[PDB]
């Protein structure tokens, strides 16, 4: 492993990344393919990149904190909104046996299925569409993973988790805190894990 991936996965571990098994997978994603040429230099270094339409590749620290909070296992079913360059769902996809991702910039879902397909992921189903309204047909997920932020937790979100299921999603606007919510027979728990800022959740017409 090259010496500024190993320099990442230190930081993250200094960060309190406990969770070798995500820590192996973001080593095994060439993250220098998800950002534009032009950013080949910063594609290993702890923060957010410019990606193709005013969305950004998010940070690998986050990456990594949002991914453990989801207590991922092999025979999770997972769901992803926001596949932007399809870099989250790589890593996902080294960890699961499926993950279905939808992104609502036609631009990006495109590249990123590309992307996806060129690394040799084949458990990965992609979608054009509002995340808002979830995946109903693939449901229920056992993780429920949004990497953008809505002003309330979609309900549709919630109901699409299986029993034991977790939605990790930051939730706000003018306040923004990641949080988890785990389904538990008739109830969901809702936790704040911390502060956050992300482009927001949007609703509605495709782009
Ligand atoms: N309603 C919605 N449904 C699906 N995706 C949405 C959405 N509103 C915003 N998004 C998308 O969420 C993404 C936030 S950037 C996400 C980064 C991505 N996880 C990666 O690794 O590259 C953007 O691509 C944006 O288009």
């Amino acid at each position: 492993v090259s010496r500024r991936v190993q320099a990442l996965l230190d930081q993250l571990r200094a960060q309190g990344i406990q969770d070798e098994q995500v820590l192996n997978a973001l080593a095994a994603v060439p993250r220098e393919k998800f950002v534009d040429e032009a950013f080949e230099q910063k594609a290993w270094d702890n923060i957010a990149l410019p990606i193709g339409q005013g969305q950004t590749i998010s940070q690998p620290y986050m990456v990594a904190r949002m991914t453990e909070l989801l207590e991922l296992t092999p025979q999770s079913r997972v769901l992803e909104i926001g596949t932007g360059s399809g870099y989250q769902t790589a890593i996902l996809a080294h960890l699961v046996q499926h993950v279905c991702s939808v992104e609502r910039i036609k631009g990006l879902q495109w590249q990123a299925r590309r992307r996806l397909k060129n690394l040799d992921l084949h458990n990965v189903s992609t979608r054009h569409g509002d995340g808002w309204q979830g995946w109903q047909a693939r449901a229920p997920f056992d993780a429920i993973i949004v990497t953008a932020a809505p002003p309330e937790i979609p309900t549709a979100l919630m109901t699409q988790l299986d029993e034991g299921g977790i939605l990790v999603l930051p939730v706000g606007e003018e306040h923004q805190y990641l949080k988890r919510v785990r389904r538990r027979g008739g109830e969901f728990i809702i936790d704040t894990v911390e502060a956050v800022r992300f482009v927001p959740l949007v609703k509605g017409e495709l782009a």
